[PDB]
């Protein structure tokens, strides 16, 4: 027995690929063993997309993996939904429902209002990109308007990084002169590397200056440099470092090789990464239970096209996302369980603040409470 | 000669049809003719968007028109750009630059902003629509940050229509609160028809107030029921009810016998049906340049399916992009003048007031020259 | 044993005959049974009201339900206390007493001056039509002069259906100039809701305002538009719907058909209409009584013709009047019960209010008492 | 050259009986002459006007001459205007536009409200009676409300005269409260003859105190009973002695007799009798002018009873009305030109004030021309 799943992976996803391999490699079962189909692309491109989720859907996958950008979420979320094709990803969670996605990143706009609240902030500037969407966006503005909070919001996606070395200096004076030390970095890892970068080069994380970084791989990125700063930094993180489950894992990943296994051989590992492990072993768990209760979802022939009109649903395409949106599972991210919808429950962000010694564990925050002071 | 285009009007779109006949049967001569395949579809549906674009570029048209949203307007960018095949449309600019998109609705972010510099603003509200698009709330938010202004922006696109009565009544209650006297409403007609109704109904359009409709079809609303209130009222108009070519348009518009011609027995056109009858023009225009130059764009049915691996495309399309791109001619909105990208030069946006007497022209916006008051 | 009745409504008035024959099944039969003749017509019109009027006196009827108008009431007067034939009506109160008219419309001045002076008003504005007499007008006039008011009397009733826009907004424009916020409506349906339309599109129902619905049918009209404008809105009812007799009324008739008994499948019920049903108990509740008292009214042969010289009353109209004015009921109106001259007494008219959360009672009025708040 | 005309007058009313067989004798042509039926009842009971109606319409008349009042004004002008009837009038004209009626007495809201204004008044009372329509206090309410008037509307046609006493005495007490030096009594004869009576018994027709009678008959009263004292008292005059005419008209008038001729003998005629000889003037040219014609109305004992279904008209009555409203003579009242709705359009009313030696005029009033000083 083995069931046929899909993979999509960006042009440059080592790390991620290569959780998905050593996942693979260990929840591989001998009653059943996927067998994936790994399609490398450029996420951005929806063209590039439709055609290796039309091509997966023509080899008769049955539960499409792959990760999708702000430029392919819609079209990506139209074909599982129309199809009746479950996919399982760790990139953003789509902004509304969305029937037959598996969202595993869980989400964080709850958790960065429960940090500026804690921190009882007022007044800040909320430094963001349009690369996850603009949902967390909307429910800052939100709550702004609802806790009188004078917030200045600054996009940093459109400058083109060759002029944009003005136009920064010109805004940090200007938050400068407002007193404005208190900002939000939501950003991908690479924007946020590269806007802390600006930031010590032109000396703007004095004393006073809180930044707080909007993404769940804190430890992931670059945090030496401002170590000594003297500056407030702090951010989120979906992975623990301490328990026995991520320990061994990081013991058998750091144990690897950097040569068949690209980006393994160091002890940070990357959320994503961590939430393709999770995916692995959310998929195996599903369709172990699957197995389990006697329900064959093999497909006799080929799914066919995607475009042949009339559209061309299956009906063990739905058994198997509820058998996706059925499992409750420990993990490296911590505890896994999902809606109906998709997205994913019963979480725990653990909050940590840079310190001079390194970063610690402040606190953790989930959905049934508050922020926590641990 | 005959040359064959493609439609992608949207289910429940009747005068942008109603104006896409009119404009095909007003701009068709004996030098060739133009047979469109349209298809009636749901433009947010991402999946039906690509049956469509490919079942049209399985046909062979050479090019495209049709609509977006913010849900598809990313699948319609790529499909055009990887296949070469150009696409005319009357919907929102996109958010960047994208190849072979002909995008026929003038911005609105520039003209907005300087009405408000105009007006000389300090403290307002952006009631924003989410189902079709952030660029401008992006632009006056940065702008605001620039300039040093209180915006309070407030979404009112998740407010479902089953109780669409009391949640405007709590969001102005609340910006009564917040002693918001100032709002701007970037909404479609049908919001801003809605918003507006409910104003009237709590009473809020009375002397003091002020409103600013973020769009090009001030007069399209009904605005005759906020016309006494006697609360200032503001707005852009794209087409001139003044201009001569317009009076011609109306003179034969409001005598096409609406039974055969929805929506028609009026004198208002919307902007978007207006952009329609533009389009036809232009790609009239633009075929009749590209055939008068003695270029040969034989095509026979050759195109294949739009996931075609490899996707090789044709090579009319980008003399055909050339040739769209190089029309200098005036229509219903004015000027029509395309830069290199597809976004429209040289156009004029008219800055109207409403009075007891009726709305008036106090003046008018341009690219290269500010806002202007006559 | 079945009574012959004469019924006159207008051509319009369908509820009302609706709840004539609701009333005529109710009480169907309880010793005999009613057979009354229904003429339609212009009851305006004077001519047609005597035709319809001799037409059923030469068929032989005891007595007559009907409307009039300020220019049919001298008429139906004057044939009634001739020709010794009762008449039921719910029309308005005729300006002085006269014989065999049994008026069930409770009179309204009493309860408007005595809401007036507990408003305490002293300078205000009375928009009176010329529908149904000048009588409150007269009183209000008079009451002035003794009290020392400042009403300023306008009338509206003499206007078409090509410039009332226009008439309104001069109207409320010179009352804007006199600076009155205080109005009272002596209009009906129709006419208030013109006025309501007029007033909320010139933006006059705001907080600062006060009007009076000076007719017993306050919820009858469209209340749902000013009810969040801010303004006070005052009125008076006569049918109480959280009553015990009202309640089963309402459920007995909101589930009856628009297509047997046009304007009876809702929840509330015009006052004309209702004293319509209470009319109907009347009589059928007096001519049980003169059964009881075995006493032969029957016509010794034909009753002649209705403009005979000269004009010979039948004696037994006298007892017909008697057993009408002598009978006390309870009904939808409240406590029904005449006075020697056809006139209501030990009624009570419910004033209301219209507050956010809906038209809430404030108090009652009666004519042995002042106004009575609770 | 046989003509049956029909006459309606009150039981007591002599004077115009009398001035009726003056007008017949003297234009008694030896063409034609108009044999009239006087029929003499209750003009305060519907059903008696009716019933002389019908019988006068039962025998075929062509004109109907008589008069009516507030309670009987609507029947007349119901049948007429049904039955195709001419009816000429000195009584008090319609509030509107009544097809067949001629109104010989010409409205007086105008020549009150220019001298009203021509005597410099801003504050008065206005003593009025529902006895013969409510136009003229809706006229000067209207008037107020635009010139910002306070006036003071009482009605003193709602009492007795045993009670009168009391309640004048109140009435005169509360004006003095007031300080009410001008007032204008809108009253029939005998009501003004008691309040200048009570005005002369409370002592208040000093010099100061200012009465306007609003009708035109201010020669009818009691003129020298209020002269001494000094009082302003105005009043109108449709009637003037030192015409030529007139002269020559009374010159006869007073020789008659009082046997045959009830209230003949007298130097002054009551204006209701000038414009009855004018009626009997004008009907017997404008049948003068349809035998010129050479017209055939032949009509008799044929057109059946008033109440016949269908109710036909009968063709040249209209006929009748285009003689009688396109016509101008000159009488006793002066110019008599009526226009389409029957209401006269050329008058002259003069204008009276009284002093200690007697009542002089002051000027003239009209149409085109407002107050006159000589
Ligand atoms: C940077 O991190 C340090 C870590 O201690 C922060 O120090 C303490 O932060 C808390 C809250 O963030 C401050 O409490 C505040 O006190 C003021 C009164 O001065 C009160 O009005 C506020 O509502 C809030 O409770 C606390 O004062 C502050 N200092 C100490 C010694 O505890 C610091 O605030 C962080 N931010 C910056 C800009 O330094
Ligand atoms: C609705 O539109 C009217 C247009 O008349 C607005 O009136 C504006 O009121 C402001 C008051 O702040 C005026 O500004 C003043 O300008 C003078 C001269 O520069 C300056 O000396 C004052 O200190 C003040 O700043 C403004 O001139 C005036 N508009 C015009 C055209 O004169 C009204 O405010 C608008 N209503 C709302 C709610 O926005
Ligand atoms: C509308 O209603 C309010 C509240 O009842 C009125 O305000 C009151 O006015 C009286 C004078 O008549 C004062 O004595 C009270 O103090 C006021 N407040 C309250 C809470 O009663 C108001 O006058 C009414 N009319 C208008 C035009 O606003
Ligand atoms: C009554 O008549 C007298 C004289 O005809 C009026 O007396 C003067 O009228 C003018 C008119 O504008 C006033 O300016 C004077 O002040 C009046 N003088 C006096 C002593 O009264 C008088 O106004 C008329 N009306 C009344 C009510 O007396
Ligand atoms: C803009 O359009 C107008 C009208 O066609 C034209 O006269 C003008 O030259 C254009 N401007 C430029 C810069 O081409």
């Amino acid at each position: 027995n083995s069931i046929q799943i899909g993979g999509l992976f960006p042009r440059g996803a080592d790390q991620e690929y290569s959780a998905f391999r050593v996942g693979m490699v260990q929840f591989s079962t001998s009653e059943f063993r996927l067998t994936p189909h790994i399609d490398n692309l450029e996420v951005a491109n929806s063209f590039a997309v439709t055609n290796a989720f039309c091509s997966q859907f023509s080899r008769g996958v049955y539960a499409i993996f792959g990760f999708y950008d702000k430029k392919s979420v819609n079209t990506i979320t139209s074909f599982c939904g129309t199809l009746h094709v479950s996919f399982i990803t760790p990139s953003f969670p789509t902004d509304g429902t969305h029937p037959f996605v598996i969202q595993m990143r869980p989400d964080l706009k709850g958790a960065l209002l429960s940090l500026i609240e804690y921190y009882q902030w007022d007044k800040f500037a909320y430094l963001y990109d349009s690369d996850r969407g603009l949902s967390t966006l909307q429910a800052v503005l939100d709550s702004a308007a609802e806790k009188k909070w004078q917030v200045t919001a600054i996009n940093v996606g459109n400058i083109n990084n060759d002029k944009k070395d003005e136009t920064y200096r010109s805004l940090f004076q200007d938050l400068e002169l407002k007193k404005e030390r208190r900002v939000i970095l939501d950003c991908e890892r690479d924007k946020v590397n590269d806007i802390v970068d600006q930031v010590i080069t032109i000396g703007k994380h004095v004393k006073g200056y809180h930044y707080i970084i909007a993404n769940l791989g804190f430890t992931d990125g670059d945090l030496l440099k401002i170590q000594f700063g003297g500056a407030n930094v702090s951010g989120f993180q979906i992975v623990d470092y301490d328990d026995s489950l991520v320990s061994k894992f990081i013991e058998r990943w750091s144990t690897l090789e950097e040569k068949e296994y690209p980006g393994a051989h160091t002890a940070t590992i990357k959320y994503t990464s961590a939430l393709t492990y999770d995916a692995v072993q959310v998929m195996t768990e599903a369709f172990r239970n699957l197995r389990k209760q006697r329900i064959e979802i093999s497909r006799r022939g080929n799914a066919g096209d995607c475009l042949a009109n009339p559209a061309v649903p299956w009906g063990q395409g739905v058994e198997i996302e509820r058998a996706l949106k059925q499992v409750q599972v420990e993990g490296l991210s911590g505890n896994i369980k999902f809606d109906q919808n998709g997205k994913r429950i019963n979480y725990t962000i653990n909050i940590m603040e840079l310190k001079t010694n390194g970063p610690r564990k402040i606190g953790y925050w989930s959905e049934v409470d508050k922020m926590v002071v641990t």
